[PDB]
């Protein structure tokens, strides 16, 4: 009787996991938070290389990097202990004294993450249409809106695949807003700066919109050949962390590097 | 079983056992909690060069509240998961004594750090008009020592007894609303003799002081709110108290000290 | 259950037990230490450019302190959860052997940083008159020396053999007597030649050295401050113990640092 | 019983066991690993301002790196402990399953923060004459990756399914040869333009890139550099795998940096 | 319960077992010990720019050697407390074999950072005179690492073969022997031509490295200094095989960077 929990659990609990796949998710996310750290030391280590007027987006990328550490340190921590070999079959199934893996840890720190980073592209960008704080608003209000309902959506992706999918489209509502949102952060972002500038631009639109879409893949992970599906395994659990790494990866150190090479070529 | 003078928490959590979305959204919200405190500790010391030198000793004192408050919440989060443990047979996190009871009392004492600072730092940006610097510091820091002590005094009996519980929430309740005059009087006079922008920023500093600091009595008062064997007298309530917990901590301590930032700079 | 050249607290817990208020009570009050210690670790960091050259060694110093402390209270704070288990059937915590014993020694071996350190920062602030610099830091440190290693050898008989546990505390009182002469003769030749307001925060610093200093034999004598079989001679004066050590932990410490730091900016 | 697709550690730690020497060494090579990552991250750190501006970027990079591996020894040294706990009936620590198995692959994705870095910062130390900087950086990074991932893929099988690993093992040597020479290349091209002692300090860099690099297969080979049931497929060869992990560590990471940060002194003015 | 090639302390712990007084004193000398050197790491970082520039580098090296004493203290403490468990019915701490057996060989390994280090950073303060900076540089650093190494090795048999004991124990004296000539020689040299001040600050140090560094054989020593089944091999021997080893490592670290610094102080503009 697990009730409203992740489908790892169910998982480990009824197959278990294969040495391979255990190591690799604790690989992952142990290599997640050693990047988290790293990006962090790179971030403070290089704060005078832009102007005063950007640095806020460098402070704002190490604040990023704090939280994702200690989640992803938390969570690697919390995969090692939810789950214990048992010699006799030579797997890993689900050990109740360690509790039930839980992805939600991730959800509530997005709002740390998800209103920093995309704050912080209004310090390097100037706007040219839009009014500052109408942007910085927006993005807050929908991004708050969509990390609560697919938390709430993601404790019933086994228990109740109803609610799962109305949550998960309720938060792509205001997912697409905020991709909208920034598509017009970047366009008048692009105006009135050198060309060199506009190419790093155009990399942070197409970076931000792959490893943003990457986030709600994961969400789906487990249906995404069906039920009963090749994805309803292992595998899937495997799949859905190591997309988690390359998102988080991606969505914050890339993109604050790509922040702060806009930030250089700005600066006088 | 006999648990004597222990926390709701503890009584909820042997009689019924919580949910899996009760039990990991508390493991979750305290998480996130820790999280914000060393973020915004890393803020606060990176932005101290932002400000007069006479207005830096208030970030400085941001950042030791940050590192109480993070120690604290990281403490507590341990203590949650190791105080309930799930059990298969029914699929439910109960009591485990192994790990010690549940006990909030960490927050108080360590408020005994938080609540001085953060009525101290203010008088490093305000200049007081009628009122005494040394004379308003004293008021302060007893009144909140008083409150802090009296309010832990009350929690231990917030299941074993409740007329000490409310006697005790009383007395500080009236030292509570001593700090909220001698705070109103020092926004009063801060508002004296400065530009409008600092004006409007000093009357959003209290509107946010009222709201956060009342919501603390109310997580006192979470579990009879609808009264006894109420609605909230559940893993509901449990988390309805943590939470509100996490966004007073949120409020009350790295929004006031941004804001005060705020204030300091455009004094400058 | 053979406890041998055990403190009194192990004692306690193996005949009687703790309550939940004594046993919570001791683990906040041990936290609420540690977090003092690590914030005004950050705090003497921080403030180091506020004085002249000539006095930041003092703050250098107090850092140092700071460190020391930490560790301790954070380790100690650890030991008093890992020795003492609930016991279910009556409500109440025990002594946990395979948590080791509790021992309070770990403080006494690490005042060996604390008291010469303490002892010597004031000399980078204070200007000596007729004193020898380098003769008021060797009595100093062979004193604090004999004073912490002669009370340490006494607290391990403290229940085991009260003959012994009177006799080394009186040889340490010997050189804490002789500390305070000379930490008197210190203040009265800095007193010479500063402005009244140094004069003022020096009277200060010698009150709460007093005091402070003087809580620690106390603690020492805690368990017998109301005779065999006294009052004391229970989990009340386990709180009282860790309460008192915690009071005198951060006044000796942190505010005593505060004030010094206050005075070399008078004297810069 | 079954163990799968594990290291060769766990076969011997469950079937034979380790003797006091063998589980204490191991423990204490990599602790002293963790050890030297700290102590190189300080001192990376505070040798920034001891070279011109355009060359401080090596010294973060080394800081970078030293976090990653700092990290990740730490864990490994863990994991270590938790694998393998003392018998008293016969003297020997056995496999404890509770501790999970033990595992090299946390090294080998930590590498993928490794290997680019390091081959990246050396970029910004020397000067490059007719190759082109992001074409040498883009061929370091996706070969790297590639070696990277299909060692990691085989060392899975270093007891399973001889013939994965093997086949594994050859296509990341062949990602390992390119990278040497593209290393080589931009030594070469570093050589040319500066100082006779700039010169020997690179020559230098190369052979210790070559040696500490070359390392690495060689512990990916370790259990069978003497054969099936030879002397190293025992306790010792896990020593010698865990010893060989450690000096390539130590060499590859922070004498590297040591001697990209003294090239940068003798450049600077 | 056989314990093959293990350090003393767990063969007394297993058998005797440890009182209330020994276990805790030994508890805590180890956590003072950590605890020193964290606070010694602060110290040296914060009064870096207390000298000239050239002189800066022994701050940093003392800076490094005290995250390695720190992180290896650590894990030593820990390593105590988790091999020795109290018994209810005797009132005595005995050993407990899933907390791994105790072994001092963290201490040896870790010294391949202190020792070399240690040496190292002298050699940015005094300027020698008939001496080459290189030469006494790499005499240093081979002779320390054969020092560790041999007695490393040796000391995993001080009970079990007490031959190889000794053995081991002299050939690691000889390096010893070597290591203090070229340290009196260094001493010499730097003395020349700095001031008086200077001169008694060098006659301290070379008094404070004599003492400090000879103390560590004694340690290696302790059990048997009273002979066989002497009084030393007991718990008592214990508690000064550990305190013997703390009074050297705050002596030989951080006292000994301290002076170094103030010499750094008085050979400043
Ligand atoms: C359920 C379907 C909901 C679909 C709505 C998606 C659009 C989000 C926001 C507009 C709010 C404007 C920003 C508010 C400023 C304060
Ligand atoms: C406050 C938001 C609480 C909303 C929680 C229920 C949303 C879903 O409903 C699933 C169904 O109630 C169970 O099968
Ligand atoms: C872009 C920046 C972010 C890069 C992050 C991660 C690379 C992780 C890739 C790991 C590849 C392992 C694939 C798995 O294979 C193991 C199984 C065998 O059957
Ligand atoms: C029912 C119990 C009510 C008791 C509480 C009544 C309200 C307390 C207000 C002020 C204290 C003023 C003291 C100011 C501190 C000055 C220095 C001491
Ligand atoms: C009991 C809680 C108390 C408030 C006391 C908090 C004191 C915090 C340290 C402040 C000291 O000194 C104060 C200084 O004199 C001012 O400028
Ligand atoms: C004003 C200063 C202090 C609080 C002292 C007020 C004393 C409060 C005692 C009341 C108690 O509650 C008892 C209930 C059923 O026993
Ligand atoms: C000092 C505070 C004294 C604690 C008594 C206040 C309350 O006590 C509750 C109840 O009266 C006892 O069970
Ligand atoms: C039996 C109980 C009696 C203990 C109290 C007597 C104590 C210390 C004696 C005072 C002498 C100072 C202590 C030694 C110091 O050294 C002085 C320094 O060397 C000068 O330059
Ligand atoms: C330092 C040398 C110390 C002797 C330590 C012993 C000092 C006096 C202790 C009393 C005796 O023996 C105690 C027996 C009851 O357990
Ligand atoms: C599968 C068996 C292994 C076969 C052996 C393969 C080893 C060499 C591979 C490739 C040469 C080129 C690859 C690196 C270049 C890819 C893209 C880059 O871009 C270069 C320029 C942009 O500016
Ligand atoms: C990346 C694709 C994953 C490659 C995994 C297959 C490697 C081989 O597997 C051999 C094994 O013995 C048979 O399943
Ligand atoms: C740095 C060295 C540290 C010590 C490393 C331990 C040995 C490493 C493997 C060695 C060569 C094995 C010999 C290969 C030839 C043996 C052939 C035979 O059987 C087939
Ligand atoms: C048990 C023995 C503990 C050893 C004492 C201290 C550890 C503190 C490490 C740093 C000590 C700072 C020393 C100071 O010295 C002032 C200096 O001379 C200014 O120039
Ligand atoms: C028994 C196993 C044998 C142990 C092998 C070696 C210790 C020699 C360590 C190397 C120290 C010698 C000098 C070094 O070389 C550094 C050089 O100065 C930089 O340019
Ligand atoms: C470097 C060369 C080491 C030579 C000998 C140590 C041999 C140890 C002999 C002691 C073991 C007695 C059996
Ligand atoms: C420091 C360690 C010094 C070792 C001293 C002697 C061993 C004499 C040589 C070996 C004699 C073997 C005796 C059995
Ligand atoms: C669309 C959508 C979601 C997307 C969330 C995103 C896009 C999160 C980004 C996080 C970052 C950038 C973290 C660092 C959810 C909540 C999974 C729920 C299902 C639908
Ligand atoms: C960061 C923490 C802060 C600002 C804490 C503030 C605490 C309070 C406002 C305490 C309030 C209390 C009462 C008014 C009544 C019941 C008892 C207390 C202690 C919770
Ligand atoms: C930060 C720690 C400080 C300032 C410690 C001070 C310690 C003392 C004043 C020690 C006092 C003792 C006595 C005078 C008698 C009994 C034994 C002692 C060691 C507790
Ligand atoms: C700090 C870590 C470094 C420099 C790692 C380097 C890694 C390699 C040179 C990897 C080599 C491999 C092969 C050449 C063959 C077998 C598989 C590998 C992954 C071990
Ligand atoms: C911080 C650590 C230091 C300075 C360590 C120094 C180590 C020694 C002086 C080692 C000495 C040894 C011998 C002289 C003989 C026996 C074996 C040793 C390794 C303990
Ligand atoms: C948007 C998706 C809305 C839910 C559709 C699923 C209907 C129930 C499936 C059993
Ligand atoms: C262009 C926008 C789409 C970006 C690509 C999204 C791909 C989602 C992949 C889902 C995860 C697949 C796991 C194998
Ligand atoms: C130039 C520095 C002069 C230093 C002055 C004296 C400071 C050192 C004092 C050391 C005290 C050691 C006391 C330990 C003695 C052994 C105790 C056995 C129990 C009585
Ligand atoms: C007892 C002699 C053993 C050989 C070691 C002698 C060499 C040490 C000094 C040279 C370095
Ligand atoms: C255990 C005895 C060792 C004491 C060494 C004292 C130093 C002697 C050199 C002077
Ligand atoms: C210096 C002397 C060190 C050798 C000590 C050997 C002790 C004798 C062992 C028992 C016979
Ligand atoms: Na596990
Ligand atoms: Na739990
Ligand atoms: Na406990
Ligand atoms: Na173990
Ligand atoms: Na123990």
């Amino acid at each position: 009787e697990l009730g409203n929990a992740n489908f790892e659990n169910f998982i480990g609990a009824t197959e278990g996991f294969s040495e391979i796949a255990y190591q690799f998710t604790s690989h992952i996310l142990t290599l997640g938070y050693a990047v988290m750290l790293a990006g962090l030391l790179y971030f403070i280590l290089t704060i005078k290389n832009v102007d005063k007027k950007f640095q806020m987006s460098n402070i704002l990328s190490a604040v990023v990097m704090v939280s994702a550490f200690l989640l992803l340190y938390a969570q690697a921590q919390n995969w090692t202990s939810s789950f214990t070999f048992n010699e006799e079959v030579g797997r890993y199934f689900l050990d109740p004294s360690g509790d039930l893996f839980n992805n939600g840890y991730r959800y509530l720190n997005w709002l740390i993450d998800v209103p920093m980073l995309l704050f912080q592209i209004l310090f390097v960008v100037s706007l040219t249409t839009s009014k500052f704080s109408s942007v910085r608003n927006q993005f807050w209000f929908s991004g708050a809106m969509m990390i609560i309902t697919g938390y709430i959506g993601q404790f019933y992706e086994v228990s109740n695949l109803t609610a799962f999918l109305v949550w998960g489209a309720i938060s792509s509502a205001f997912f697409f807003h905020i991709l909208w949102v920034m598509k017009k952060v970047i366009n008048e972002g692009k105006e009135g700066i050198s060309p060199a500038g506009q190419k790093i631009l155009s990399n942070i639109w197409i970076l931000f919109l792959i490893s943003w879409t990457l986030y709600p893949g994961a969400y789906l992970m487990p249906y995404l050949t069906g039920v009963d599906g090749f994805l309803y395994s292992e595998d899937g659990v495997m799949a859905r962390q190591l997309v988690y790494t390359i998102a988080d990866v991606s969505s914050k150190v890339i993109y604050g590097v790509l922040l702060g090479n806009l930030a250089i070529t700005l600066s006088k």
